[PDB]
């Protein structure tokens, strides 16, 4: 019995498509509880689901029960960031139907407080670092941003590179992306400009009217290194935590082989031969799924009757995701133990 995957769901206002079809609301929330009415058989018992958070954002932020970008960051964003500081690897991944709110949640709009989890976590990470007053604490921050489209990886921080970059198994340390930019960053503004250009490099699709393809997964990785200098011994100990921030492809379903595999993975872990390597995504995230990571899912939900089956499917995946156990441990520099002895050895040797 370790820790389980945190699972939040979030329902947005009607979008243009839903208003055009005079869509009604079939989603209701109450504390941590989400209820969905079948608008096709309005005579069926509604189905209810209980999560770590049921966020009601169906209205406007002028309203009091509207779950804001700040609230959702502060509930799971901060929690995972604090765990990164404790020396744990963390993952949040946005799951749901095209249009349901995944990229609003993870990225936001950046116009006014519309900033999503990723930009907030980068403001908070850098904000905490520069508030440090222990001089024996110094810090390193390395970012990777990639797209998986149709099982082929691209580098969003290095667009000129057209590499279909190869997903390799390290024979000892597990999977990595060969020759993927790892860029040292020392300012929030600096990391802003990179996930800015990163986003602009995403595969665009005439099908989404030349908006970002709904079939592309966006993985934003920070390698966070904490350096503690000891004067007495002049050893520096390092904490290394990897933060994985994920904006999945559209859940509705060769080139979806990534997303269908995620399902089968989530489902295997829930009832507990795991097909981590049947797809690039489940492979690269083998560890964040049932391994050495603290992981949260934020499922986006359409409020609209027209999306009932997709929106029901998201809820049943969310609810299965709630039964996954993570075996996360603290990044432990063996040198802390070393420092404990050799310092004590010197002081008792001054009786
Ligand atoms: N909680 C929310 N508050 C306001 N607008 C939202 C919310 N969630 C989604 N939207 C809007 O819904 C639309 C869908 O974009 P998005 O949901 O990010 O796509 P996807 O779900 O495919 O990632 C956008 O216009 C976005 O601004
Ligand atoms: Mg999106």
């Amino acid at each position: 019995a370790g820790a389980s995957v945190k699972v939040a769901v979030r329902v947005r206002p009607f979008n243009s498509r839903e208003m055009s079809r005079d869509s009604k609301c079939i989603i209701q929330m109450s504390g941590s509880t989400t209820t969905i009415v079948n608008p096709k058989q309005p005579k069926e018992t509604p189905k209810s689901f209980s999560f770590d958070y049921s966020y009601w954002s169906h209205t406007s932020p002028e309203d009091i029960n509207y779950a804001s970008q700040k609230q959702v960051y502060r509930d799971i964003g901060e929690e995972m960031l604090q765990h990164a500081f404790e020396g744990y690897n963390v993952c949040i991944f946005a799951y749901g139907q095209t249009g349901a709110g995944k990229s609003y949640t993870m990225m936001g709009k950046q116009e006014k407080d519309q900033q999503g989890i990723i930009p907030q976590l980068c403001e908070d990470l850098f904000s905490r670092i520069n508030d440090t007053t222990n001089d024996n604490m110094s810090y390193s921050v390395e970012v990777s941003y990639m797209e998986i489209y149709c099982e082929r990886v691209r580098d969003l921080l290095n667009p000129k590179n057209k590499g279909n970059l190869r997903v390799r198994e390290h024979p000892l340390l597990g999977p990595y992306v060969e020759d993927l930019s790892k860029l040292a960053v020392t300012s929030y503004n600096d990391i802003q400009d990179l996930m800015d250009s990163g986003n602009k490099p995403r595969t665009v699709a005439a099908t989404n009217m030349n908006e970002t393809s709904s079939r592309s997964h966006a993985v934003f990785n920070i390698i966070f290194t904490q350096k503690r200098h000891d004067a007495e011994t002049n050893i520096t100990t390092e904490k290394v935590s990897k933060i994985s921030l994920v904006d999945l492809a559209g859940s509705e379903r060769n080139i979806n082989k990534s997303l269908t595999t995620l399902g089968k993975v989530i489902s295997a872990l829930a009832e507990m031969f795991i097909p981590y390597r049947d797809s690039v995504l489940t492979w690269l995230l083998r560890e964040n799924l049932g391994g050495n990571s603290r992981t949260a899912m934020v499922a986006a939900l359409s409020p609209a009757d027209i999306n009932y089956d997709e929106t029901l499917s998201t809820l049943r995946y969310a609810d299965r995701a709630k039964q996954i156990r993570c075996n996360a441990i603290i990044n432990e520099d063996p040198n802390n133990k070393l420092i404990r002895e050799l310092k004590d050895e010197v002081t008792r040797l001054r009786d």
